[PDB]
C-alpha cells in the first residue's frame, strides 16, 4: 500500500469534513515527521501546537502507561487519586486557587462563557438574560443591543484599547475573552502595551480579564503563558492542546476561589472529563516542559530565526509580513500574486510540512525541541521554497 | 494520605462541578474497582459504558501502546495511516458507507444536529433557516414523547423536519425500555415522510444490550448512528457518526476543528476495542446473562415496599425507588458500604450497568448484595 492507497481508502470510508494536504504519516519523533514511503519532513504546525514537546515524547508516553496499568477511567461519579494530584500540581504551578479539567478546548471555551456569565449574575448583579462577554475581531449598525435582546458576544478591534474601554462601559458586560496572540488571525502579535491596558480597564470596569492560552501557552512563545511576558496576571486561564504533549485531549480552566465557586455542581459535563488517565499525562507533560527548558529554548531561538528570516526575504514579491513572538510564527503572502496552498505543497516537497490559515497566511510552529542548527535548515527550505514562486513574476 | 485526605485535597483545588460518591479508587480490572484503603467494589456504573470491555483491558492497553509509540497526533492538516484503517474497519463492521470520527459524545451529538440540518436543505430542499428536528422528552427543537407512535407520525407531518434523533433505550430518562414494535414503527414512519431516523447508541451501543447495535434487536436500520464511550474501553476519548453517502456527502471540508478528532492513536484504540468486544463474545455474555439476572432480581425484589420498578435489556438495567420513601442517595451509599459503587439518575432511578465480561457467579453475588441493600430500608420504614 502507498501514500495513495490510503488516501483513497480515507476518502470512501470516512466523511470528507476535512481538506488535509496530500501526506501520509505514520510516524513522529521530536521534530520530524515520517510518511508511508519512509520520506522525513519537518513538522511546522505541531499538530497546532499539540506536541510542544516533540513527538513521541518518551517520559510522557512512559507516564502514560504507568497510569493506564492502574486506573484509565472511573468517571465524575466518584473520585480518583490521580485528578487531586493534578489539579493541585497545575494550581500550584500558575498560582491560581482551582483548576476545572475537560478534554477539548472547545470544550474549554464553553465553560468558560458559562462561568463567566454565572459570575457576572452571582457577584456582578447582571442577569443572564443580559450578560454579555466580549470577544476580538477574529477577522475584523442593526441590531437588537438592550437589555435582554442582546448579541451575547461583543466583537471589538483586537490591539485597540479605545474600542475595548468603549465596550466595557456597558453595564452588562461580564468579561472580555483574549488571546495572547491571535493564532487563527494569521498570528497577529499584540503591542507592548496593550495588555498592560487591557488589565487595568478590566480591573476598573469590574469585567473578568479571560486569556485563552490554548495555542500560545505552555512554551510556545518562550513562556508558561505568553501573558507572562507583559507582566499582567489575567483572572481566567484557558489551557490546552500542549497539555498533554499530544497524548491525549486535554484542557483546562484555571481561576481563584471568587470567581470558579460561582460554579454549581450538579451540571453535567462529559464522561472523560478529569479522568485519571488524562490526569497523570498532563502532570508529566508539563515536566517534561519545564525539566527540558523547552519555554528558554523556544525564548532564546525564537525572536533570532524570525529576524534573519525577516532579513534573508524582505527581498522578495509574495512576501508581504514575517510575524511572531518565540517559536509561534507565520508568513504572510500576498495572495494575489500566489496560491497559499500551492506554497505548502511546495514546501512539503521540499521536506517541510504545514498548513494555510487565510488563504494567505502560513504557519510556522516546530515543536520546541527543536535546534539551532535545525531551525537553520529549515531558513534553507523556507527560503528555496519561496523563491520557486518569486522566481514566476 | 486516605480516601479523605484525597477528597479535601480535590475540594480545595479543582472546581466544585460535580457532585460525587464519597470513594477514591486507585485501580481497575475488569468488574472491579479498588480504592485508596485496597477495598473492592463491584463497578456497575462502568463509567457510564465506557468500559464495556472491563477496566484496563490488557489486549486494549497493548494497542494503544504500539500505536503511542509510533504516532500520536499529527491534526487533520494531515492524513495518518491508522485513521483510515479505522474507518475502513467501522463502515465494513456496521454495514454504512462513511463514518466520522470525534472526541467527545456532545461533539457527536452536535456534529449530527449540524448533519440533518444540512442534509434537510441539500436534499428534502426545506426552507433556508427552519428545519427542525424532532427529540424525546429527557428553537428548532420539538419534543415528543418516548414510545409514541401516534405523537411522533403527528411531528413528522411538519414538511420542516429533517430528523428524528432517538435512544434505542432511553438511559437519562432512567433506563426506558420501548415495546417491541416501536421501532419499526418509527423505521416506517420516518421512511414515509422521508426523514432521517438517527439512532443514539452511544450508551445502548457494543454489547451493552446484547448486540453490537440495540436496534439490530428490532430488526431496523437507522440512516444515521452515534457511538461513543465504550468504542474505546475507556482508554481514551472517541466517538462517532455513522451514515451512508447520500447522508455524509452533505458535510464539506475546513467547516468544523477539533484538533483531536480522528487522531491515529485514538484509530488504533478504537478498532481493538472493538475487535476485543467481538473475540470475547461480550455481546453473547450480555444478551445471555442479562434477561436472566434481571427476571430473578425482579423476583427476589416483588415483595419490597421501596423499590418501584426493575427495568433493563440486557446488561443495561435500573431500579426506580418511591422517592417519597427513601432517598436515593443513601441507597449509593449504601451499595457502596455493601461493595458495589453506583450512581443515581433523577434522585429516584438506580442504574445497574457492570462490565460485560461479569460471570453468572458475579452476578448472582451481586444480587445478593442488591437484595441485601434493599432489605435495609424495607425494614427501617
Amino acid at each position: 500500500k502507498s501514500s495513495q492507497d490510503y488516501m483513497n481508502n480515507e476518502l470512501t470510508y470516512g466523511a470528507h469534513n476535512y481538506d488535509p494536504i496530500p501526506v501520509v504519516l505514520k510516524r513522529g519523533k521530536g521534530v520530524f515527521v515520517y510518511d508511508i514511503e519512509d520520506r522525513r519532513y519537518y513538522d511546522f504546525l505541531s499538530a497546532y501546537s499539540s506536541v510542544n514537546q516533540g513527538h513521541c515524547h518518551p517520559d510522557i508516553l512512559n507516564a502514560m502507561i504507568n497510569q493506564a496499568k492502574k486506573l484509565t477511567i472511573c468517571s465524575r461519579a466518584f473520585f480518583s487519586d490521580s485528578l487531586g494530584v493534578c489539579e493541585r500540581y497545575l494550581t500550584n504551578l500558575f498560582g491560581y486557587d482551582k483548576v476545572l479539567m475537560m478534554n477539548t478546548g472547545a470544550e474549554a471555551s464553553e465553560t468558560a462563557y458559562k462561568l463567566c456569565r454565572k459570575w457576572g449574575y452571582e457577584v456582578k448583579k447582571i442577569p443572564e438574560n443580559s450578560a454579555k462577554i466580549i470577544v476580538c475581531n477574529n477577522n475584523f449598525k442593526c441590531k437588537n443591543n438592550f437589555g435582554p435582546f442582546v448579541p451575547n458576544f461583543l466583537k471589538v478591534p483586537y490591539d485597540d484599547l479605545e474600542a475595548l474601554e468603549k465596550e466595557l462601559q456597558d453595564p452588562n458586560v461580564c468579561a472580555f475573552i483574549v488571546e495572547p496572540v491571535q493564532g487563527e488571525a494569521g498570528v497577529i502579535v499584540p503591542s507592548d502595551s496593550y495588555f498592560p491596558g487591557v488589565a487595568s480597564l478590566c480591573k476598573k470596569y469590574n469585567v473578568l480579564f479571560v486569556a485563552d492560552e490554548v495555542q500560545t501557552g505552555l512554551g510556545r512563545t518562550g513562556k508558561l503563558l505568553c501573558t507572562h511576558h507583559y507582566g499582567v496576571k489575567p483572572d481566567v486561564i484557558l489551557l490546552g492542546k500542549a497539555l498533554s504533549g499530544g497524548h491525549y485531549p486535554i484542557s483546562a480552566i484555571l481561576a481563584n476561589d471568587d470567581v470558579m465557586l460561582v460554579l454549581k455542581p450538579g451540571e453535567h459535563g462529559s464522561t472523560y472529563g478529569g479522568n485519571p488517565l488524562a490526569a497523570a499525562i498532563c502532570v508529566e507533560a508539563l515536566k517534561v516542559l519545564i525539566n527540558e527548558k523547552l519555554c528558554e529554548n523556544a525564548d532564546k531561538l525564537g525572536a533570532p530565526f524570525l529576524q534573519n528570516l525577516k532579513e534573508q526575504l524582505k527581498d522578495s514579491k509574495v512576501v508581504r509580513e514575517v510575524r511572531g513572538k518565540g517559536l509561534l510564527c507565520a508568513i504572510e503572502f500576498k495572495n494575489d500574486l500566489v496560491n497559499v496552498w500551492d506554497i505548502c505543497l511546495k514546501f512539503k516537497e521540499n521536506g517541510l510540512i504545514t498548513r494555510s490559515v487565510h488563504d494567505k497566511t502560513v504557519r510556522l510552529t516546530p515543536p520546541l525541541c527543536i535546534t539551532k542548527e535545525q531551525l537553520d535548515e529549515c531558513t534553507e527550505i523556507i527560503v528555496k521554497t519561496v523563491k520557486f514562486f518569486d522566481d514566476n513574476l
